[PDB]
């Protein structure tokens, strides 16, 4: 009943007057605007009743243009004459009068000057350098790369670039990834511009934070890293461009042909490699880049309603409310949902309600410069969070597309996911009379299972990563987004991320907005006020099962070398097997339990919650002090995509290339060994003696 | 009434007549004795009525003589002519029959046939290496070098001399450390004969447990580090002699004077530092060490009562039983110990008794081999043990000497430890109507105050290490004591730790013995019965303030350093003021608790028992990934004593000396931020809201 009240008050009018009320300025980390809007927030939660809504705040290393030493990339002839030079642009329609939008840049990109021959390299993954090294000849050494945005987080690029050794990176927005077919460009439709480029920033962080504070909160006594030795810092310079100026950059590139139509994006330009041009006073290509890292303050608003019956027990609703520009759909369309899912529960407090549990609603600054706002609170909080948290619900945009619901969680999750989306009506058109759920599945059916919606494994790309990956706190994410072979979208990032892009091409109603709000703020309704936890551990035996599966299918191709080597992945299977018999007990035991019997149920909820921490290693993943969970980790080639058994296979990653065979091999041996003790270790904390 | 019962029921008879019964044979670990052993105590506590009792085991590295290549140290001639060779000994007398006792060696030594001059480097403590290099113009590298024992563990002696370049370390006993004045050598008395030898392993394992899989425990399925590889293993050859060898090595050794008193012992030679001998056919000292390391099944004995009301909820008490020889002091004192508090908790329950929480009894293989046996459980058993336990209670030798108890806990059972010693009758001649606090109380004041007995810090030495120092599990030991120049007791890790020597010189009426049995299950017993957990948090508090005021204290003679540096304690003295603020809030509200509601009751016990943990950081320590406790670690200089901050001491030690001091400033910096953040967040965790 209470579920339904929740979910009922919510109003998708409510959400479009939120949304236009937050995205009338930008609301940049670090500024002025985006502390008036923690402000705001803060005072609209007090009004809907929360027992508390504090400012929290960190003093932590941001980056920003420097105002007098523009950025830009440039084409000079052999006379060092500049032919060519990139450039701005005014403010979208209606917003002429906003004077403070930041151009575009690449936050924490290094400082310099590099000038030298160009070479395009695709997408930048770890397989297009691998092909130019390895197939086509080429040395990036020494060169200047341009990549197209896509496929990939642009930090992992950045990273392949200097690997590649590469003195500077421009990357850009290919239309063939940014520019929807039969659409207009903004404002007449929803496509990128030719003269709009994407923000972002560019570190290598693996799950860090602040770089100058890995491990600790930024607070004022904090000791801090020389910055020069921030973590994920690069070391080369790298700026982003629109299609106009990337084809202009393209255009003349000269030297071996694209190698297959996969490298070819969809500008009139031959999409050949270089190094260098040819058919030109084109002669080598510059960057200048001087943008500036600064230690700034940050500010988190963090509210709470207070557990009646566990206020020592937590679910988190957080959600970040910084953006790069007026940030319509990232991230004010989550901060939007954020607001109506407070005032629905400060409806049910009016009428007395109080939950179970407690609830903690958190609005994180510094998401856009490496999730820093709501990492550095986790590393405030640990100790309380670590042993009390049952869960973590993200509210970062709701409305990346129009098509179906994505959602990405634990499979400690999937069964209260289904449940709930069952009771939400489908905002889809044709879907009136029907369930959330069922155009879901229909839109978007499970590979491992026809007859479920697809759920995706949870890597990194918001702000739940600190909470899953280092803290082991079971984790969703649950979005609207595209069917469709663009990347994100095509505005993402730019200046055209406005209230009436949203209205006008996205969900002019709001109901699809609504959906989500309603499944975001049911699933910490559940979490927070069930009785006994609503999570299901015999459906992460089944998740184990396929991984090991997986990695040990992706070994087969080794077959010779696992023997030689005597590696063997039987302790990995013997580990799922004994999991999966554990997780069938507990189960059939959860059935029995004394509901009237607060410390046998609080014993068998302490169980349910601590599950996914046995998955939480302290020593890490290699390399990685901050990616600590066992069977999840952001990909190393990528971190918006999950990669199960990380460590295995890392370890098997390319190994045929690995210079010495007998290490590399051990190295297998290590992470399986580690895998299947956290599995087995797992098990043991569901045995009742 | 209960505590009294159990308390009342253990009778010194029984344990003598368990030593007797243990003491028989030698108990090595690894061996089949030890085995036998662990079977004979599986046996008896499944008819004490326990509720399972079962045998665990690993396979870790254990090191052992080679039966076939003897090791010696020589000494020979120019000409290569052996002129000596140190030796060797019938056992016992009675034991004459015995035949498998393990000659002196030092497990985990190198192999090796170093040969050189040799050089007296008194103790091998830091400060005497410091010393030999600073002041005396000594240089050790290339020399084989002679340390008496005493003073610190024997591992960190071959870790200073490894650093100081020896090529091979000679430990031996001087009768200065190890030959109380006027008392007879075994038989005739309890002192150390010359031609007797101490064993003892001489790895530098950081806490690690088996060398070859820190971190996981040692399965069958196992990844293990190739053994060269293996952690804390030296790379210098050590082997053990007795003084009556020592004197004829020492003899003739030239070069300088001993620089003081402090650095002569007690033989009638002239304990002058070398390098070289001078007065003698005696010109170079060889050794010859070839024990074997080999991976070897050890086995723990685990056995449980569990709990009526939260059997999710642990108390441990964990003793080793395996030994160099007979062990009757060492551990097998407190294996009798053990025996007999299982039995008096299995009275208990003949009696209809059982306990709140759960008891997990456990006898602990390899402690002589680097606490291996209860560290491979502690990392096979983390996930539950740092999630549910209480506390961990030890039981290796009880009976050490014969002077007075000593207790080495954290603050959290300060409280407790008085309150159980004024109701135990004092075993002391003198105090026959007076309670064991008012003994020990006479006997060894606190420094910090008068009127109260003295408790020592943790540091390592024994097999509560893993369970305080890497999961942050309260822990407490207590044994009697000597009063006393001498290091350990004379016959510690010989032959000599004999039934014999405890009952005619050590406690004939084993009234002693009953008295640390008696309180060693009463602390089990409060810790697992009590409803709220009786740990004070206040004494904590107070603890924190004087260790504050120490470390600040060491710096001082750094002041300008300091100033020019821009190192600060604040941060530090105030994380100590709001930790002194949160505990008396709590205990104010902890008297308020409705103890009629069972989960009041358990969110208060989880912050009781949750609080310990907050001191554990996972990142460790630097260099040294498994001591994880900010407040508390083993002493860098010698693991058996504790030392408060850490990081802090670590960092600021011999801090004048080191080469770059902006980067060792900047490392106090560190270790002085993390300390407040720690303590900071565990006032967090105390709080209501
Ligand atoms: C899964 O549980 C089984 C049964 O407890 C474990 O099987 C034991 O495996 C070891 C070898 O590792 C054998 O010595 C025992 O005989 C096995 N007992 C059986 C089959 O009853 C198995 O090790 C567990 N898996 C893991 C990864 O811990
Ligand atoms: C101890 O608690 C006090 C009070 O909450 C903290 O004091 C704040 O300190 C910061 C500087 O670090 C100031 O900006 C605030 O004005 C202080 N508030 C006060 C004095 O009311 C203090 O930081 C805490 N200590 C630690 C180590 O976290
Ligand atoms: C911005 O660039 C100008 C011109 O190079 C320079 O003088 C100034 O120092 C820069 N600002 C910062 C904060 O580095
Ligand atoms: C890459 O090119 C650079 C040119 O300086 C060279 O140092 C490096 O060895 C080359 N590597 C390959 C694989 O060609
Ligand atoms: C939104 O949905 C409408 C109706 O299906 C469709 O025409 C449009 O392309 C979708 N918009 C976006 C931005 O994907
Ligand atoms: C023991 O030493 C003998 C003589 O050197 C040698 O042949 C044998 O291999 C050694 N045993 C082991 C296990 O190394
Ligand atoms: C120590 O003596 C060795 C002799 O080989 C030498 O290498 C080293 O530099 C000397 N150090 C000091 C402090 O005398
Ligand atoms: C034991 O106590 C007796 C009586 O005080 C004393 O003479 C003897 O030295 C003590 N024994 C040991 C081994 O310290
Ligand atoms: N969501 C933002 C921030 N970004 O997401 C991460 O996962 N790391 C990181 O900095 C982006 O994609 O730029
Ligand atoms: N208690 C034993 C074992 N030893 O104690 C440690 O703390 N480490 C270690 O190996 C000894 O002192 O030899
Ligand atoms: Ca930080
Ligand atoms: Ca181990
Ligand atoms: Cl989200
Ligand atoms: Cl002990
Ligand atoms: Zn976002
Ligand atoms: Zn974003
Ligand atoms: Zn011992
Ligand atoms: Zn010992």
């Amino acid at each position: 009943s209470i579920r339904w009240k929740l979910v009922s008050e919510m109003k998708a009018e409510n959400i479009k007057s939120f949304l236009r009320s937050f995205t009338k300025l930008p609301h940049l980390a670090g500024t002025e605007q985006n502390f008036l809007l923690a402000k705001k927030i803060q005072t609209q939660w007090k009004k809907f009743g929360l027992d508390s809504a504090k400012l929290v705040h960190y003093d932590v290393l941001l980056s920003y243009p420097n105002e007098t030493n523009a950025n830009y990339i440039s084409i000079v002839d052999e006379h060092e004459t500049e032919i060519f030079k990139t450039s701005l642009e005014p403010p979208p329609d209606g917003y002429e009068n906003v004077t403070n939008i930041v151009p575009p840049y690449n936050a924490f990109s290094a400082q310099g000057m590099p000038e030298g021959d160009l070479v395009y390299v695709n997408y930048a993954r770890t397989e297009d350098f691998f092909k130019l090294e390895r197939e086509m000849g080429i040395n990036c050494t020494g060169k200047i790369v341009i990549a197209r945005y896509g496929k990939i987080f642009r930090g992992n690029k950045v990273k392949n670039a200097m690997l590649a050794g590469a003195i500077g990176i421009i990357l850009y927005s290919d239309p063939a990834d940014y520019f929807a077919p039969e659409v207009q460009p903004y404002p007449k439709g929803w496509n990128l511009p030719g003269t709009a480029a994407q923000r972002g920033n560019v570190l290598n962080l693996n799950g860090a934070g602040d770089p100058l504070t890995p491990g600790y909160p930024a607070k004022e006594y904090t000791f801090r890293l020389d910055v020069e030795e921030g973590v994920g810092i690069p070391r080369i310079p790298v700026h982003p461009i629109g299609y106009n100026d990337a084809e202009i950059l393209l255009r003349y590139l000269g030297g071996i042909a694209p190698p297959d139509k996969s490298w070819k994006g969809a500008l009139n330009v031959s999409y050949s490699i270089g190094p260098g041009f040819t058919g030109s006073s084109f002669r080598k290509v510059r960057m200048h880049v001087y943008n500036i890292n600064k230690i700034t303050r940050i500010y988190n608003v963090v509210g709470t309603i207070r557990g009646s019956v566990e206020p020592d027990r937590y679910v988190i609703l957080g959600g970040h409310r910084d953006s790069w520009v007026f940030g319509a759909i990232d991230p004010t369309s989550g901060v939007a949902v954020l607001q109506e899912i407070a005032r629905s529960f400060g409806k049910l407090m009016s009428k007395g309600w109080r939950p179970r549990r407690t609830i903690i609603f958190a609005s994180w600054d510094a998401e856009e410069f490496g999730l820093l706002g709501s990492t550095e609170w986790a590393e405030e909080n640990v100790k309380i969070l670590q042993e009390r948290s049952i869960a973590y619900i993200n509210s970062d945009s709701s409305i990346e597309g129009n098509y179906t619901l994505r959602v990405d969680c634990t499979p400690l999750l999937y069964q209260l996911v289904y449940k709930l989306t069952k009771e939400i009506p489908s905002p889809d058109d044709g879907f009136e009379s029907k369930s959330l759920y069922e155009s879901w599945l229909e839109k978007d059916p499970s590979p491992e299972n026809k007859n479920l919606p697809r759920i995706n494994k949870l890597g990194s790309g918001s702000d739940f990563e600190a909470y899953f990956q280092r803290l082991g706190i079971a984790s969703g994410r649950a979005r609207y987004t595209k069917n469709d072979k663009y990347s994100s979208y095509p505005v993402y990032h730019t200046i055209y991320e406005t209230f009436e892009l949203v209205e006008k091409f996205y969900d002019p109603t709001f109901k699809k907005q609504l959906s989500v709000a309603q499944l975001r703020g049911a699933l910490v309704y559940e979490l927070v006020d069930s009785k006994i936890i609503p999570f299901n551990i015999q459906d992460y035996a089944e998740a184990l099962k396929n991984y090991a599966a997986s990695i040990y299918n992706l070994s087969k191709k080794h077959d010779q070398q696992l023997t030689d080597h005597g590696v063997s992945f039987d302790s990995l299977f013997s580990a799922v097997k004994n999991f999966s018999e554990a997780a069938s007990d507990f189960h059939k035991r959860l059935i029995q339990v004394d509901l009237n019997n607060p410390i046998a149920v609080r014993m068998m909820n302490d169980q349910l919650m601590l599950l996914e921490r046995a998955f939480i290693d302290p020593l890490g993943l290699p390399g990685k002090l901050f990616y600590r969970h066992i069977i999840f980790a952001p990909s190393s080639h990528n971190k918006y995509a999950g990669e199960s058994f990380p460590g295995i296979y890392d370890a098997i990653f390319d190994i045929e290339n690995k210079a010495n065979s007998r290490l590399a091999w051990k190295e297998v041996k290590k992470h399986i060994s580690i895998a299947a003790f956290t599995i087995q270790a797992a098990a043991g904390t569901l045995k009742e003696v």
